[PDB]
């Protein structure tokens, strides 16, 4: 019955989330502002029946917790859903890891304690997350003693996963086991936490492979070790829990309960405790692999929309050419580029009529001429995908060099799930010299290729 728009202005995008976009929004009259996930009904599937979400929501917003994300208002319109909480400034907890100088086990069990403390609270009311990864753990504030949150709890229940690589990275590491053969229960946010805890102290995740399908077979089979050189520096207790943790059938597995109990959240959270220097360095490669990785995708999916959306506006804008001398007034390129949207779906970015027209007002400032109109219109769309892959490129040669290696480039690709022979190919056609490395322009002309150019 209320209406989304009516209520909150879009400001600023603040990323893409599981089942949505996610955009910073401001309460029209109060100036509250909030974190609003669009997400797309013709896109994500519904696990569950209307009724069955709406008491789940209920539930959600009534439920409070310093390390769970606060949920504040719920909308649905004919295409979408609108779940608008309290913003997080500080990013990513893992982001903020790299950033600092020293980490030891101190600061692992603090973070642990915390993500331990807010699933707890969730489970006593029979909320499961099942997806717990670093991606859905924010940290309050840009403070270095931010709370961490962990955001998306319950929305797995509700919503189906995306079967789409841009939006599964990352995910296999920290799934549970009985999550992939279908029967599971809260005992899997255990699991899931085991697995950022081994990560926190060695920078390695548990279950590994080259590529997303071989990661999911080391996990399904439960088998890993503390056989690393970076485990020698690192208590016994610390090891107990995660070994209570990673323990394989579930009934077996401790509670996050018990895990707020173990003798190493007790001890670390209150008697030598060094720096984990290799743990940060490893944690610094993987978060910059799996950027870069996030960064390709989303570049080769950005290109392919630009490609799709500059041929139906031209169509659009050409049908609309009255006399066919190419060019149309400022009304007619909002009533098309309103249109455009109407066929292809709203964009979380313009959330309204008014939105539309200070897009269509921003191109017209650069820029009637509308094949010029169209060009500024998609090159706006794509610049953030294509600013997000240099700097995660730059982010990612750590030394500087200017080039990644053939080893890199399979790691790279292993985690973006390009076929090995595939991108060879690929850069066969980029470079017929190439020996062993590639630069910034042959990687992205690699990508181009990869995605039909
Ligand atoms: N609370 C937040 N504050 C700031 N940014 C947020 C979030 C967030 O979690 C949401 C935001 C709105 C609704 C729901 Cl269900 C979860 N998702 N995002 C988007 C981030 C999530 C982490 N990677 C970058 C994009
Ligand atoms: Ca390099």
């Amino acid at each position: 019955t209320a209406i989304f728009s009516d209520r909150y202005k879009g400001q600023r995008v603040l990323g893409k989330g599981s089942f949505g976009e996610v955009i910073l929004c401001k309460d029209k009259i109060t100036g509250q502002e909030c974190a609003v996930k669009v997400i797309s009904k013709r896109q994500v599937k519904q696990k569950t029946d209307k009724e069955s979400l709406l008491r789940e929501v209920q539930l959600l917003k009534q439920l409070d917790h310093p390390n769970i994300m606060k949920l504040y208002e719920f909308f649905e319109d004919k295409g979408y859903f609108y779940l608008v909480g309290e913003v997080y400034t500080g990013g990513e907890l893992f982001d903020e890891i790299i950033s600092r100088k020293r980490f030891s086990e101190v600061d692992a069990a603090r973070i642990i304690r915390q993500v331990l403390s807010g699933i707890t609270y969730m489970h006593k009311n029979k909320i499961v997350h099942r997806d717990l990864k670093p991606e859905n753990l924010l940290l309050e504030s840009k403070s270095k003693d931010a709370n961490i949150r962990i955001i998306d709890f319950g929305l797995s229940t509700h919503f189906e996963a995306s079967k789409k690589m841009k939006d599964k990275i990352g995910t296999a590491y920290y799934i549970a086991p009985e999550v992939l053969h279908g029967t599971y229960d809260e005992k899997c946010d255990v699991w899931s936490t085991g697995v950022i805890l081994y990560i926190l102290l060695s920078g390695c995740p548990p279950f590994n492979g080259a590529n997303e399908y071989d990661i999911l077979k080391k996990v399904e089979k439960g088998k890993y070790t503390f056989e690393l050189p970076q485990w020698k520096k690192v208590s016994e207790s610390a090891k107990d829990l995660i070994r209570k943790m990673l323990t394989y059938v579930p009934s077996m597995r401790i509670s996050a309960r018990d895990a707020l109990d173990h003798e190493w959240i007790q001890t670390y959270t209150k008697v030598d405790v060094p720096s984990l220097d290799n743990a940060i360095l490893n944690i610094r490669q993987f978060q910059g692999t799996q950027k870069l990785a996030q960064a390709a995708l989303l570049y080769m999916g950005s290109k392919l929309t630009s490609q799709d959306e500059t041929k139906e506006l031209t169509a659009i804008f050409h049908k609309m050419d009255k006399n066919g001398d190419g060019q149309l007034d400022r009304a007619e390129l909002i009533e098309g580029y309103k249109e455009l949207m109407r066929m292809k779906g709203q964009d979380a970015s313009m959330l309204d009529a008014s939105a539309v027209e200070h897009e269509v007002d921003q191109v017209l400032d650069a820029v009637i001429e509308y094949s010029e109109f169209v060009t500024v219109a998609m090159d706006r769309k794509t610049l953030l995908s294509r600013e997000r892959l240099e700097r995660a490129f730059r982010m990612f040669d750590s030394d500087n060099s200017g080039k990644i290696s053939s080893t890199e480039l399979a790691t790279i690709f292993g985690v973006s799930d390009v076929d090995s022979e595939t991108w060879k190919s690929v850069l066969s056609e980029v470079d017929k010299n190439n020996d062993g490395e590639v630069d910034f322009d042959e990687f992205q002309q690699m990508l181009l290729k990869l995605c039909g150019n």
